[PDB]
RNA sequence: CCAGCCUAAACCGUCCGGCUUGUCCGGGCGGGGUCGUGGGGCCCUCGGACACCGAAUCCCCAGCCUAGCCGAAGCUGUUGGGA
């Protein structure tokens, strides 16, 4: 099943990130214990919010600090 | 015998809570949509209100069921216990 890990796991990586793992593993330890979340098309979705927002979120924040690298200078 | 309709989804709006506050996620309500000569959504150009079609829902009556009522024309003999 593809689910999305919330957490630095071992084997498996970083937060955020999507990978495919046996059923039981996901369905009986990581889905049950916090670790990660069935990766529906919901939850696909949800996600490209977290990335898209923090994205253009520092992309604005180095596209103001643009400003005073103008100025000050 | 006779007859065809409603919805899910895209898409727009709202109220609620969840949470990593986000152009989001889900839930409930409303609008939209309903088809095979393919249809619908959103974006453009146009004439439609006063156009027409119209119930399987509601309303009035007719009619009918549950009691009834009117309804023509004869009398004498005669056998017989009795016409
Ligand atoms: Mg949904
Ligand atoms: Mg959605
Ligand atoms: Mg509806
Ligand atoms: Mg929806
Ligand atoms: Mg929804
Ligand atoms: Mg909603
Ligand atoms: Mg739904
Ligand atoms: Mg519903
Ligand atoms: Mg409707
Ligand atoms: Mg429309
Ligand atoms: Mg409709
Ligand atoms: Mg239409
Ligand atoms: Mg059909
Ligand atoms: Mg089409
Ligand atoms: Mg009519
Ligand atoms: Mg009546
Ligand atoms: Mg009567
Ligand atoms: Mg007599
Ligand atoms: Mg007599």
């Amino acid at each position: 099943m593809k689910v999305i890990l919330l957490e630095p796991l071992e084997n498996l990586g970083d937060v955020g990130q999507v990978v495919d793992v046996k059923p039981g593993y996901a369905r009986n330890y990581l889905l049950p214990r916090g670790l990660a979340v069935l990766a529906t098309e919901s939850n696909l979705k949800a996600l490209e919010a977290r990335i898209r927002a923090q994205a253009k979120r520092l992309a604005e924040r180095k596209a103001e600090a643009e400003r005073l690298k103008e100025i000050l200078e």
